DNA sequence: GCGCGTACGTGCGTTTAAGCGGTGCTAGAGCTGTCTACGACCAATTGAGCGGCCTCGGCACCGGGATTCTGATATCGCGCGTGATCTTACG
C-alpha cells in the first residue's frame, strides 16, 4: 500500500503558459533592489 | 530523414535576501533680496573672402610586356588487400 501521482507535465507547456501569462501583464520583471 | 547524445523542464527540497513598516538623522534642493558683468546696437572704420581669369599637371588612357592564379593531370607517398615464402602445430 502507497501513495501514488497522478502524472507529469510534457516539456514547453508551462513555457508557453508563462509567455501568454507575461503577455497579459505589464508588472516589471526584473526585481527592484538588485536592479 | 534517421540515429545518438544530452540540456534542461518539472518537481521537491532547502535556503535566503526581497518588500513593509517603524524610527531617526539630515543634504541639498528650492525660493527671496543684492549686486554686478555683458551682449545688442549705431557710427564709423577697415580689410578678407568670392569670383573671374589665367596657368599647369596627376592621372586616364592606350598599348605592350611581364608577373600570378585555378583547373587539369601525373608522380610520390601511404595504407589496404592478396599471393609467395618461412615458420609452427598437428596428423
Amino acid at each position: 500500500g502507497g501513495v501514488m501521482k497522478p502524472h507529469r507535465y510534457r516539456p514547453g507547456t508551462v513555457a508557453l503558459r508563462e509567455i501568454r501569462r507575461y503577455q497579459k501583464s505589464t508588472e516589471l520583471l526584473i526585481r527592484k533592489l538588485p536592479f
